[PDB]
C-alpha cells in the first residue's frame, strides 16, 4: 500500500471549498471503512488545463514547510490532488469572524509566516503569482499556511523572470507593474503581491476595503476593457493603496518597500522578516 | 413654418440602420401627406435608458453638426422634440463598410485616394472649428455618390478648449482601441494629431474594401492574441511601444503605405497633418 495513494471508490463527497473556472476544491472524507471515521481531506479537480494540474501536483508534493499546506496525495483514473483540510478557511473567511481574538501583534506574526513561506518557495525557483488573502489558510489561532499554488512557474536557472501568456482571469489588483505591463513574473512581484495581502490582512479582510474596492474608488468603477490601462496609469503617478485604519505608521512604510515602481529597488522577504520581528521585539 | 422642425406625427420608423450601447440611428420617412411621398431621413435618438447624461451629450452633438456645413460632412435636416431626435440625410450607400465590399470592381486605386482626400478635406475642417472627432472608422465614412464620401456621425466628437492641444476623456466605457493612438489608450487625451492616427487605420481599411477577415481588430487581434479579456489593451499598447503596425495592404502599393505610416507616429507632435496627406495624395493622383 502506498500512503499516497487515495481510491476514488473511498473518496466521499461533503462539499464544495471553491471553485474557479476549470475545476474545484472539494470537503471529502477518505473513508475506506465506510463508518464515517476516515480523515477530511481537501480534493482538488478538474471539470469535465490537464497537464498544468500535474505540474501543480509535483510542485506540491516536493515542498515542505510548516506555511505550506500539506500536500496528501492524488487519485488517479484525470487526476485529483489531495491536500491536508484546514477547516478554519482562508484570511478571507476567517478574519472578518475573529476581530476580537487577532491582534496587531498576531497580524505580524501571521505576516511573518506568509514571508517565510514564500521565501521557501522563492528559494525552489517558484514564482507564485497568486498571492492573496484568499490564499492563506488559517492552521490556528497562531499558524496561516499558503493553501494553493494553481498560478505557481520555475523560474529558469540564469533568469529572473517567467513570461505569461495565460493571462485572462489575472487578479489584476494585486499584480506588479512589470505584470501588468508585460506579463513578467519575478521574485519581486510576489513581493509586491505580499504588500497587498499585508493591506488586507491589517483590514481583516473587509469586503469595502478590498484591494479591488479601494484601486476602483482611485481609478472608476466604470471603465471596462480600460480598468488595467488607468490602474497602471495611477501606480505609475506614484499611488498606492492608503494607510489601514489603525495601522502604525512604521508596519505602513515596511508594506510600501513592497510596492516600489522598479522590481529591482522593492524589499526582499528576508529584509519584511527582519522588519517585523524588530516591531514585535 | 420651419423648414428644420419635424412632427413626430409624420415621421414614420422604417427600420434601424445603427445601434450603440445608448442610442439607434433609424431609416424613417417623413410623410406630412400621408401618401409615403415624403423624404427618406436618418434619425438619430436615445433609448428609454438615458442618465449621466446621454440627453445633454446628443443636444450637444446636434448642436455641432447643424453649424457644420463641408461637402464631405453628412447634412444636418432638423430635430424631432418630444426626447430629441437629430435628423439627417439618408444616404442610402450606407458606409463604406457596406459599400466597398460590393463595389470592388468600380472601385479602383485612384477612387480609393480621392475618397482619402475627401475624407481628410472633411477631418481638416472639423479641426479648424476646434473639433476632436475621436470615432473615425470606415463604419462613420458614408457613401453620397461613386464619387463622393462624407464622414456621417459625430457622436463622440468635443471641442478642444481655446489655447489648449487636447481633450482628456472620462467615459472611455466603449472605445474602438483598435483605432486608437497610444497617447488616447494610455491617458485618454484626444488631440487633432490622434485623429489623423484614426485616419491612418480608416485608410488601411478603405484599401483592404472593409473586408472583416483584413479589419483592424482582426489583424491587432492576430498579433497580439484573440484571448487576453481584460489585458487586451495593456498588449495593444505593448506591441505598438515594440513599433509594430498594421501590415501593408495586398496591393497597396509603398508610396500610399508610406502616407500611412506617417499617421501612425508613436509621439503625437511626430506625425503628418491633414494638409499635408491632401498634398501627399493629390501628388499620387496627377
Ligand atoms: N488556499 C485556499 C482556498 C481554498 N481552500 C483550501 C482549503 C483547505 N485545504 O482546507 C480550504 N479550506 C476551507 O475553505 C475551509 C473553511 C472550509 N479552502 C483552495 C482554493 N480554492 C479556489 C480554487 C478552486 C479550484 C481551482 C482550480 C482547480 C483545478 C484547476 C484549476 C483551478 C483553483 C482555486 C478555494 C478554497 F477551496
Ligand atoms: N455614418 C454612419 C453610419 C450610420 N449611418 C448613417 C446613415 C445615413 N445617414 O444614411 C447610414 N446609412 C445606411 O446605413 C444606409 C445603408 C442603409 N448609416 C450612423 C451611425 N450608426 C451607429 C450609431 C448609432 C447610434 C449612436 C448613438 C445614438 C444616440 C446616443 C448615443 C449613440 C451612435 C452610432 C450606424 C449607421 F446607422
Amino acid at each position: 500500500v502506498d500512503p499516497t495513494h487515495f481510491e476514488k471508490r473511498f473518496l466521499k463527497r461533503i462539499r464544495d471549498l471553491g471553485e474557479g473556472h476549470f475545476g474545484k476544491v472539494e470537503l471529502c472524507r477518505y473513508d475506506p471503512e465506510g463508518d464515517n471515521t476516515g480523515e477530511q481531506v481537501a480534493v482538488k479537480s478538474l471539470k469535465p488545463h490537464i497537464a498544468d494540474l500535474k505540474k501543480e501536483i509535483e510542485i506540491l508534493r516536493n515542498l515542505y514547510h510548516e506555511n505550506i499546506v500539506k500536500y496528501k496525495g492524488i487519485c488517479t483514473e484525470g487526476i485529483k490532488l489531495i491536500m491536508e483540510f484546514l477547516p478554519s478557511g482562508s484570511l478571507k473567511e476567517y478574519l472578518p469572524k475573529n476581530k476580537n481574538k487577532i491582534n496587531l501583534k498576531q497580524q505580524l506574526k501571521y505576516a511573518v509566516q506568509i514571508c517565510k513561506g514564500m521565501d521557501y518557495l522563492g528559494s525552489r525557483q517558484y514564482v507564485h503569482r497568486d498571492l492573496a488573502a484568499r490564499n492563506v489558510l488559517v492552521e490556528s489561532e497562531h499558524q496561516v499556511k499558503i493553501g494553493d499554488f494553481g498560478l505557481t512557474k520555475a523560474i529558469e536557472t540564469d533568469k529572473e523572470y517567467y513570461t505569461v501568456k495565460d493571462d485572462r482571469d489575472s487578479p489584476v489588483f494585486w499584480y506588479a507593474p512589470e505584470c501588468l505591463m508585460q506579463s513578467k513574473f519575478y521574485i519581486a512581484s510576489d513581493v509586491w503581491s505580499f504588500g497587498v495581502t499585508l493591506h488586507e490582512l491589517l483590514t481583516y479582510c473587509d469586503s469595502d476595503s478590498s484591494p479591488m474596492a479601494l484601486f476602483l474608488k482611485m481609478i472608476g468603477p466604470t471603465h471596462g476593457q480600460m480598468t488595467v490601462t488607468r490602474l497602471v496609469n495611477t501606480l505609475k503617478e506614484g499611488k498606492r493603496l492608503p494607510c489601514p485604519p489603525n495601522c502604525p505608521d512604521e508596519v505602513y512604510q515596511l508594506m510600501r518597500k513592497c510596492w516600489e515602481f522598479q522590481p529591482s529597488n522593492r524589499t526582499s522577504f528576508q529584509n519584511l522578516i527582519e522588519g517585523f520581528e524588530a516591531l514585535l521585539k
